[PDB]
């Protein structure tokens, strides 16, 4: 740590402490988080190392000194859900929205082509330069050290997207939790209010049910055998994506119904996502960003 100049807290991180540093040798400007060691965590962070996409934040180094472990990352200027504050008057343009997307989508089918999921999906984990570009932070380090109920300063972990499988208790979940998590950012952006506002996990479940219906032997072979699903559950009817997310167009509504299909199995993947009509007009606009 002693190659590192703080310059000052980010913020409190999933697993520790986060600082923007610089390197005292080579000049550059990193986002350095602490992570409060097994060997099967180091070996797989040391296989992050290698999974580099230009939409997924770059892994500088790992350091491991006193039983304390640091993970160097490139710094970005802005996260989404700061922009989207930001963004609440006027709305994140569709362009933009699409844009964001389109590059997000492509990450996903990098690392999910690796086999490699991220899990903790949520707008403060995205984050954009200003160049048009977005990122996506943190992949792959649930699978290292786990997701927690609560951060290591006691604030509670999101569940606002969480992929139904995950709550309804199934233990082999897959790269279709990401894509799940991505539908719910991408309806975030479109409205300007968070699709399933969760605070806890029944109240996250039923929230989904209210909107998607809720999930039935039908719609999800199944889903009637997983762990944490009650025949108690309250049946509530399906709502048109019209009502849902009203401003965007039929080929959004598409891809979002997609990417918010309850069967795992049936979700859109990354990269046929990457292929839907919505995409036709794909462009890269530049954010208005104030730093
Ligand atoms: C929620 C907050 C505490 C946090 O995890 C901040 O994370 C990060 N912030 C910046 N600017 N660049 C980064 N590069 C990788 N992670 C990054």
């Amino acid at each position: 740590m002693e190659n590192f100049q703080k310059v000052e807290k980010i913020g409190e991180g999933t697993y520790g402490v986060v600082y923007k540093a610089r390197n005292k040798l080579t000049g550059e400007v990193v986002a350095l988080k602490k992570i409060r060691v097994p060997s099967t965590a180091i070996r797989e962070i040391s296989l992050l190392k290698e999974l580099n996409h230009p939409n997924i934040v770059k892994l500088l180094d790992v350091i491991h000194t006193e039983n304390k472990l640091y993970l160097v990352f490139e710094f970005l200027h802005q996260d989404l859900k700061k922009f989207m504050d930001a963004s609440a008057l006027t709305g994140i343009p569709l362009p933009l929205i699409k844009s964001y997307l389109f590059q997000l989508l492509q990450g996903l089918a990098f690392c999910h082509s690796h086999r490699v999921l991220h899990r903790d999906l949520k707008p403060q984990n995205l984050l954009i330069n200003t160049e048009g570009a977005i990122k996506l932070a943190d992949f792959g380090l649930a699978r290292a050290f786990g997701v927690p109920v609560r951060t290591y300063t006691h604030e509670v972990v999101t569940l606002w997207y969480r992929a139904p499988e995950i709550l309804l208790g199934c233990k082999y979940y897959s790269t279709a939790v990401d894509i799940w998590s991505l539908g719910c950012i991408f309806a975030e952006m479109v409205t300007r209010r968070a699709l399933f506002p969760g605070d806890s996990e029944i109240d996250q479940l039923f929230r989904i049910f209210r909107t998607l219906g809720t999930p039935d032997e039908v719609v999800w072979p199944g889903v009637t055998s997983m762990p944490d699903y009650k025949p108690s559950f309250p049946k509530w009817a399906r709502q048109d994506f019209s009502k849902v997310v009203p401003p965007l167009d039929e080929d959004g509504r598409s891809l979002l119904s997609q990417m918010l299909h309850y069967d795992p199995n049936k979700r859109i993947s990354a990269k046929a996502a990457l292929a839907h009509p919505f995409f036709q007009d794909v462009t890269k606009p530049v954010p208005h960003l104030r730093l």
